[PDB]
């Protein structure tokens, strides 16, 4: 939403950002990782 | 084998027992436990 406001409003991310918050095995799985 | 020797020899379990030794996924195992 910050991003909507950000891209769709110029005032920077910041004031937008206030505004928004109103303010197998276990081994086989480990393996691929 | 101890038992074979035990039942089939009187000298007790002991000397028989010398004589014999010549002397999956992580959830799944945890769930079974």
């Amino acid at each position: 939403a910050d991003l909507k406001l950000f891209l769709e409003s110029e005032s920077f991310n910041i004031d937008v950002k206030h505004k928004e918050r109103k303010e197998n095995k276990f081994v086989e799985q480990d393996d691929w990782f």
